[PDB]
């Protein structure tokens, strides 16, 4: 890998919205272009969001999403 902490640089970006986490519109979009594996076939739009971080919140910030970014990968 290049760096461990290369998962900060790509949500926090996606945090375009100003709320600390991001409602599904600003992850499915993180999800597509950057990380399209991930969102290429399986995982869709309510299979991503409500897959790793609906602890029943509509919502998925950094930390909630931290695993997410390894779960991105091995």
């Amino acid at each position: 890998m290049k760096s461990p902490e290369e998962l900060k640089g790509i949500f926090e970006k996606y945090d375009k919205e100003g709320d600390g986490q991001l409602s599904k519109e600003e992850l499915k979009l993180l999800l597509q272009t950057e990380f399209p594996s991930l969102l290429k076939g399986m995982s869709t739009l309510d299979e991503l969001f409500e897959e790793l971080d609906k602890n029943g919140d509509g919502e998925v910030s950094f930390e909630e999403f931290q695993v997410l970014v390894k779960k991105i990968s091995q």
